[PDB]
């Protein structure tokens, strides 16, 4: 196009033009303050229609990094604030704009955002709404610089119908906070899972990203021919190398374009894109990667034809071991949405295993007859694990079922903080919450999404704040052994018992006038040192206690006399468990 701004303004439109631009200039200007950005978004939304008017007025005709850099090199605080990145300015532009890209700040140390109270935001939103979202969208860009940004935009437009929506509700606060709580939860994910396609793409390969996606992608996309996914996996492959590189716009046309070709190929693809390929360029991309898998051929044979009996399978296999491996993945995933990726590339790395061996034997077929059979124990632990805890959960409630958890995991590794405890086991007993829900068919798969993050999240913890070999070891290894690893852990015996403090353990009367979430916590840090203490103990000798406890506050929060009441009552709790747990 003869202008880059002129186009991107044109099917973008005004409004999400401007969110889009100030996001932007907010994670590589995160210092600058809002009515300072506010300042860019208005002088580049005035300049980008002048060009609407005319394609050829002054300036249109530049490239979006050149005039992205020249805005950016604008600043005069540019030198004084952010320092380095103003060397950048010293450069020609495709130096320039990789030299921007570098001088960027993941972790920034600007304070933690606080939820105001549901009447002042209902107000304040209410009063100046534009303001009200573009301000904390600038807030959020500011402290995730690396987010992608227009699902950044997609997070705003819906916080923005959390408000919409509650504001003008009865019980409000009702509405709006398990609102806030599900969109917080729901982009902490979404930040987490991108920062780690990343970290994947670097540590293990393209060729092992490429398992992946044939995998995650046939199973998506079952009707397609294997050439079909090839191209696919290929495609994306690119995108999420460039989008992995940090430039928005070359990572935003990479997934634009992809989705043109999906969509100029629903009959080679899925049929399951009539509407995502409906909606504009923002949203098809976004769209498209969130469509539900299409459904399966039903006639389809079984990979015995092709894999186990058929003669040339060893021929096949080394003519060009990957594409072959890759059509097991193919076969194998489309016929299981039910699969979670990673269990795909197991089975996947058996057979691989099976054939280095087997087609180096006098009687291959002999050799490898005893396949499939190495998959149903690979499968079905996977699947059992599944059944065991969300049975486990339907048993108890979501919060009594974190606890066993809690006990679980503080047993298994005492070492760990244990404010890192709690949140594990509390992130982690959600996705039972919601993965529980679905039936067998979704089960699997949405675990491993939750799962895949809350483990990482878990890793970069101890990756800087290292705690237990045995840790380092499960989230040092391979994602195919990570998970596995995890549930491999067993209960600690070399650990020496955490030695008495009855600080720890000593309650006071703010329990009663605490929000559920502090008492929950409260509770659950407490079970943590108890579990730290006295190790040795038994569901038994540790179900009581914590029945103690169940009444201990209701003898002392009904009370008329706390304060005092969380001191004797107290402390024959704590006595009477000294005991108890010898
Ligand atoms: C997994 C995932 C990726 N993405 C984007 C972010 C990634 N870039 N970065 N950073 C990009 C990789 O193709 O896709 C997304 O918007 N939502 C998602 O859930
Ligand atoms: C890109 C997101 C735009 C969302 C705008 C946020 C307005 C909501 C107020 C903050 C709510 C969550 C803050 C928090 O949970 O700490
Ligand atoms: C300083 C000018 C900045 C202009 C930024 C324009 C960004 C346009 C993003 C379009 C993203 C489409 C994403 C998609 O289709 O998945
Ligand atoms: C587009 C080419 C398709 C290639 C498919 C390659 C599949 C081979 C990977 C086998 C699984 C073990 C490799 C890994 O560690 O992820
Ligand atoms: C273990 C100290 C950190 C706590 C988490 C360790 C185990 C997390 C693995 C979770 C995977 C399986 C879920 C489960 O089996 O309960
Ligand atoms: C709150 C209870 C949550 C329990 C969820 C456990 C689900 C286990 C998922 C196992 C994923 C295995 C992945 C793999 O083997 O590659
Ligand atoms: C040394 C003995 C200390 C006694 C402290 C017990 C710890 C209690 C944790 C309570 C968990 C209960 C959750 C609930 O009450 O619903
Ligand atoms: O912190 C949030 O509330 C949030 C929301 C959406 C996306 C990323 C986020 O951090
Ligand atoms: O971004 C895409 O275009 C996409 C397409 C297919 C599957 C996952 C994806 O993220």
């Amino acid at each position: 196009h003869k202008s880059e701004v002129a186009h991107r303004f044109k099917d973008l439109g005004e409004e999400n033009f401007k969110a889009l631009v100030l996001i932007a200039f907010a994670q590589y200007l995160q210092q600058c303050p809002f009515e300072d950005h506010v300042k860019l978004v208005n002088e580049v939304t005035e300049f980008a229609k002048t060009c609407v008017a005319d394609e050829s007025a002054e300036n249109c005709d530049k490239s979006l990094h050149t005039l992205f850099g020249d805005k950016l090199c604008t600043v005069a605080t540019l030198r004084e604030t952010y320092g380095e990145m103003a060397d950048c300015c010293a450069k020609q532009e495709p130096e320039r704009n990789e030299c921007f890209l570098q001088h960027k700040d993941d972790n920034p140390n600007l304070p933690r955002l606080v939820r105001p109270e549901v009447d002042v935001m209902c107000t304040a939103f209410h009063d100046n709404e534009e303001t009200f979202l573009k301000k904390y969208l600038y807030e959020i860009a500011r402290r995730h610089p690396y987010f992608y940004a227009p699902e950044l935009l997609f997070f705003a437009k819906r916080y923005k119908a959390a408000f919409t929506e509650c504001c003008q509700a009865a019980d409000k606060a009702a509405c709006l906070l398990p609102k806030l709580d599900e969109l917080r939860d729901e982009g902490k994910a979404s930040s987490a899972k991108q920062r780690l396609k990343c970290a994947s793409l670097q540590k293990f390969g393209e060729r092992a990203f490429k398992a992946w996606a044939v995998a995650r992608l046939s199973q998506r996309f079952p009707k397609a021919e294997f050439a079909e996914v090839s191209k696919l996996v290929t495609d994306l492959t690119k995108v999420h190398t460039e989008c992995c590189h940090g430039d928005l716009l070359e990572c935003a046309d990479d997934r634009a374009d992809l989705a043109k070709y999906i969509c100029e190929n629903q009959d080679s693809i899925s049929s399951k894109l009539k509407e995502c390929c409906e909606k504009p360029l923002l949203e098809k991309s976004h769209c498209i990667a969130e469509v539900e898998n299409d459904e399966m051929p039903a006639d389809l044979p079984s990979l015995a034809a092709d894999f186990v009996e058929s003669k040339d399978v060893c021929k096949n296999y080394a003519e060009a071991k990957d594409v072959f491996l890759g059509m097991f993945l193919y076969e194998y995933a489309r016929r299981h949405p039910d699969y979670s990726v990673v269990l795909l590339l197991r089975l996947a790395k058996t057979y691989e295993t099976t054939l280095e061996k087997c087609c180096a034997a006098a009687d291959p077929h002999e050799c490898y007859a005893k396949v499939f059979d190495e998959f149903k124990p690979l499968v079905e632990e996977p699947q059992n694990l599944i059944k065991q805890n969300c049975e486990l959960f339907e048993q108890l409630g979501e919060y009594k079922f974190q606890n066993a958890l809690l006990v679980r995991y503080t047993k298994k590794v005492p070492q760990v903080s244990t404010p890192t405890l709690v949140e594990v086991s509390r992130n982690l007993g959600k996705v039972g919450s919601k993965c529980c829900k679905h039936p067998e068919a979704k089960r699997m798969p949405c675990a491993e999404d939750y799962l895949s993050v809350v483990l990482n999240q878990l890793c970069v913890l101890h990756e800087k704040t290292p705690v237990s070999d045995r840790v380092t070891k499960c989230c040092t290894e391979s994602l195919v052994n990570r998970r596995p690893c995890f549930s491999a852990l067993e209960v600690d015996e070399t650990y020496v018992p955490k030695e008495f403090n009855a600080e720890t353990f000593t309650f006071h009367a703010d329990i009663c006038t605490l929000s559920e979430k502090e008492r929950q916590i409260k509770k659950q840090t407490a079970l943590v040192e108890l579990v730290k203490h006295k190790p040795k103990a038994t569901k038994e000798q540790l179900k009581a206690v914590m029945d103690d406890f169940a009444a201990f506050v209701e003898k002392c929060c009904k009370a008329d006399d706390k304060e005092t009441c969380f001191a004797e009552e107290g402390k024959k709790l704590v006595a009477a468990s000294q005991a108890a747990l010898g």
